[PDB]
DNA sequence: AGGTAAAACGT
DNA sequence: AACGGTATTACCT
C-alpha cells in the first residue's frame, strides 16, 4: 500500500466494477470521443483523451486548462457516470481521503507505445485534494517520483483494477507512464484505460 | 511579480 | 534504455 506520504496503491479495488467503468467509458466516448490532443509547442499526445464530469482536462496553444466545453464537439462533457463517481469515493475513502468530491474525470486511452511524459497534476487551483487513478485493461509502468523532476523515481506495474491515490504531501509529486507494451485484455483488447478523478474547481 | 510550458532529444 | 537537458527563456496576466 504505501507508495508515498499521502499515497496508497489500492490493488485490485476497481477489479469487481470493471466491466461497468469500461461501459461507461464506452458511453463517455460517445458523446465526447477520444482525441489526441496537442501541446501548447505543437505536439501530438501519444494517449487519446477524453473527459466527462463539469471540468475536463485539455490543451489549447496558450497552455493547459480545465473546461466546463469540449472544443471537439462545443457541447458541455458529459456527466460523470455513477459508477465513476461510486468508485472514486469508495476509493479514496480506503486511501484515507473520505471527504473527496471530484468535479473531473479525465480518460486516458493508451495503445501500444502510448506514453505520458513524467509530470505534475497542477491546474487545480484547490491543493487539498487528492488524485484518484484506476487502472483498466493492459498493464503499465506507473513512475512516481517526488517534487522535483530528478528525485528519484518508483516504478511500479499497475495492473487492471489498481487503484492509485496520491494527495496532501504527494499531491504536486511527478508521476508518469512509460510506453505501453502490447497485448491481450479479454474487456479491452488491445489497450490501457485510466481515470483520472480530480477536484478542479 | 509571479505562473507557466516540456502531459514534449542526446547520452 | 534510464536519466536528465530544456524553461535562469519568452511570454501573458
Ligand atoms: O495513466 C495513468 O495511470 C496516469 C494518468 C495521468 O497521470 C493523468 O491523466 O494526469
Ligand atoms: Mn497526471
Amino acid at each position: 500500500e504505501p507508495l508515498a506520504a499521502g499515497a496508497v496503491i489500492l490493488r485490485r479495488f476497481a477489479f469487481n466494477a470493471a466491466e461497468q467503468l469500461i461501459r461507461d467509458i464506452n458511453d463517455v466516448a460517445s458523446q465526447s470521443p477520444f482525441r489526441q490532443m496537442v501541446t501548447p509547442g505543437g505536439y501530438t499526445m501519444s494517449v487519446a483523451m477524453t473527459n466527462c464530469g463539469h471540468l475536463g482536462w485539455t490543451t489549447h496553444r496558450q497552455g493547459y486548462l480545465y473546461s466546463p466545453i469540449d472544443p471537439q464537439t462545443n457541447k458541455p462533457w458529459p456527466a460523470m457516470p455513477q459508477s465513476f463517481h461510486n468508485l472514486c469515493q469508495r476509493a479514496a475513502t480506503a486511501a484515507g481521503y473520505p471527504d473527496f468530491q471530484p468535479d473531473a474525470c479525465l480518460i486516458n486511452r493508451y495503445a501500444p507505445g502510448a506514453k505520458l511524459c513524467l509530470h505534475q497534476d497542477k491546474d487545480e487551483p484547490d491543493l487539498r485534494a487528492p488524485i484518484v487513478s484506476v487502472s483498466l485493461g493492459l498493464p503499465a509502468i506507473f513512475q512516481f517520483g517526488g517534487l522535483k523532476r530528478n528525485d528519484p523515481l518508483k516504478r511500479l506495474l499497475l495492473e487492471h483494477g489498481d487503484v492509485v491515490v496520491w494527495g496532501g504531501e504527494s499531491r504536486l509529486f511527478y508521476h508518469g507512464i512509460q510506453p505501453l507494451k502490447a497485448g491481450f485484455h479479454p474487456l479491452t483488447i488491445d489497450c490501457r484505460y485510466n481515470l483520472t478523478f480530480r477536484q478542479a474547481g
